[PDB]
RNA sequence: AAAAAAAAAA
RNA sequence: AAAAAAAAAA
RNA sequence: AAAAAAAAAA
RNA sequence: AAAAAAAAAA
RNA sequence: AAAAAAAAAA
RNA sequence: AAAAAAAAAA
RNA sequence: AAAAAAAAAA
RNA sequence: AAAAAAAAAA
RNA sequence: AAAAAAAAAA
RNA sequence: AAAAAAAAAA
RNA sequence: AAAAAAAAAA
RNA sequence: AAAAAAAAAA
RNA sequence: AAAAAAAAAA
RNA sequence: AAAAAAAAAA
């Protein structure tokens, strides 16, 4: 290969964009209480911690969740996800349960193309329920 | 295609990274005086304006430059680029000139693999000379 | 096969080198405190314990890390690695988490060719964060 | 073939560079004392005697060395090279010896792509040891 | 690829040359007056500005010229080149004209093998005529 | 190729070994008196000078020897090797002689698989005889 | 190839001609007034400036014309050609116009074989009309 | 893709 | 169409 | 690549 | 039939 | 196109 | 085996 | 790769 | 090009 | 025969 | 017919 | 990849 | 191996 | 099965 | 015969 700087025969000034889109998998945790659904805000996704504080919208493609602390004594971990949408909330309760008490429960869902519109900080993604006091989510999305 | 949300049969918690790398083409302008070289600082590349303020290092791959204002009366535009490196500056003066007085001059250079190390804000990329008072650069790079 | 000593018809004196290079995977442990990053010194790699005390430089190729003690009560193990470089530090935080509370978390990263320069004892390799009080690293490197 | 001047149908003004790079094999000699290593300075490569006084940086690719005067009485010539690098010196001692007392000893080494960064006059290339009072080097390098 | 220094099994001392030849495209400008031919001296090619001040001879292969300033009001740029040779000057007047008043005129000629002998500083390359006050030349040549 | 750090999806903790074996060609010299056999100790192979002071055992595979100083006036160099073994010494006297007085003599022998057991510092490898006052050995061996 | 003079085994005296024909493209300019056709004389083609002053006849094959100075304010350039012939003039008015105000207009016409007879200095080639005050012609022709 | 100069390689 | 970064997939 | 003009060649 | 110069062409 | 003499070459 | 110089040949 | 001398083998 | 040791990989 | 750099080319 | 040791060979 | 229920399609 | 985002390329 | 380092080989 | 959703399967 070349071991020195070489000239590029540049042409006309190109189309440019200083502030592009970004396809991402974002990991974060939420605290959950027993018997109570937690609504996960979209605003969690915009943070210097993810390099995404310059965005104000996001298109969510899929949501996966894992229990993140141990379950109560005698119990296996479970997590349930209910999709929320601005045009009308769902009533599905997708659920995963652990089969070893020492292991995480997990589940996810995919958002179909027809429901991939933008959401902003004040919108919610899903409701989470669990017997564990924290849940770890990884959300696949398109910042724009 | 699917018109409804569907379940994903998630497995174990994956490897994650909240703060990934990003391959980018960054456009910005510098002011240049007649007969005087301008050293372009790497710090120009870290800005909320580019969504890159969370990074502190960058690996530069190539540099292209265009004149960005009109040249002096009677003259065609020119731009020259001299590569700078922390391990030893170059003395190449890659140059482009316009062939129509109403058109931009342009030139660029590629940095070979052996010289693609990180640079930080206090480092310089290149020296620019021109007969035009501003130069527009587009720098291809890897933020990390 | 031959069962006795046999003659070799040696020729001219060959090129020799009493002190060659060595490609290695080196295992060692570091102690980590909660909430605090630990900077792993390159100096840890030069030791009679690894037969490497005669080297003064090393080129690191990849870094893998495991948690080495159990996590706090109710938690799963995690480990994070942030690459460090003399020419500019990274801000990636590569992370692994366990999915069974009794199991190690692990993660690693590879160093690309353009960043494989020598490091010496006073340099650092990476920052480690964990909720476990010890982390076991295995570093693939070329002593020279 | 053509025996007269002929027209060239020139187009637009091309990209140009008055001060290009140059790939070279540079021959020079150093004086060496018995039992003492000599550090070879990079500055030796920049000289009007090689047409290279306009350069301030160089990328070294390989180093070859020969003994250049006769050895001490009763001895065969030897030469040893230890590579030096700004990011961390090596401890290899690549060695050639003569097999006829009237013949030069020689040896060399190649620098891998990952270590081919620029050096400047104040940097050193390698350490040389020999039982002969002069060593002849040929250095393959890229002036830039 | 190799990431460390490796040995080269050098043989006999090679043929060497500290002061090699160099094939180059040299860009420079000359000032031209209206109605008057400017003889371009070969001495313009030997300069620290081109890294060629150590040469005293050169073999010219081809000459290209562009107008470098705007033409007089109402006119299109033109440039003419007449080849000069120590053994007998030519009377060809190779000519380019612009077809857009804002654009450079250009033309060139090639010297055939039978006329490619050395020239020294006091020799002349060609005569230039133009309606523009500066002409930019690019000369392809073999310094020796 | 990749120009940035990338994640490695590490699994379970691997099998490791901080203190591996090493296959080597070790060069060293012994001083020899006329008419007198010199017994070469295995202990010569364990030294910081070869990076092998952390080993206590070695399996020798082959032995090569060259005369290292000039022979007596009027003579050609010779070297003889007699293999020695803890289970029973040999009486072979493998011998090389020079055919030019200015040139080294050389010879070697290979140890068959059935005799490749470990040796320690107090063991001897071979006896050397020569008309030259130093002999250079290169021993191919497996440190363990 | 041969590097010395060699013999030619010449035969009988050949047919010869001291004054041959010559196929040429001749460039010259004419001044034109607004609203008035200029008749281009064939005599313009016979000149020491073209090396053609020894001819008294020419066979014209084709005529091309370009405007040679800028057009009036607000206008695009145009040029029209009307072919003239000793046996009877044409009334074709072949016309080109510029599509950029800064650019030359051009047009040309070809003379068919049946009309390619000789012309002399007193004959006319074509009529030119333009809104520009000079027109540049290039005439392809056979001097005889 | 082919050619010249410098460098390197089997 | 191939290469690299992030993403997702069989 | 083909054609005209001048040269040269087998 | 191939080369070189000047022209012209797809 | 082959042979001899001088040169050069892979 | 190919090329240049000189010779000779079909 | 093949031949001789000593040994072993299917 | 094949075999050993260490490293890495699908 | 392939790779780098400087030049030239279809 | 293949292998080890010693010698010789292309 | 095949099968059952609901929906749709050529 | 295929698809999407940013990058670079023939 | 492929690559790097050290070793050995035809 | 192919596509979506719920179930079952190798
Ligand atoms: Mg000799
Ligand atoms: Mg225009």
């Amino acid at each position: 290969n070349s071991n020195v700087v070489t000239m590029i025969r540049a042409g006309s000034y190109p189309k440019v964009n200083p502030t592009p889109t970004w396809v991402r998998a974002i990991p974060f945790e939420v605290s959950v209480q027993s018997g109570i659904a937690f609504k996960v805000p979209v605003g969690s996704l915009f943070s210097a911690n993810f390099r995404t504080d310059s965005f104000t919208s996001v298109t969510v493609m899929s949501v996966r969740a894992w229990t993140q602390l141990t379950p109560p004594v005698n119990e296996y971990s479970f997590v349930r996800l209910k999709p929320l949408f601005k045009t009308g909330d769902s009533t599905e309760e997708f659920e995963g349960r652990a089969s070893n008490i020492n292991t995480r429960a997990s589940v996810g869902y995919r958002i179909p193309t027809n429901l991939r519109q933008n959401t902003v900080a004040a919108d919610n993604v899903c409701e989470v329920r669990s017997n564990c006091r924290q849940v770890a989510l990884v959300i696949s999305c398109c910042f724009n």
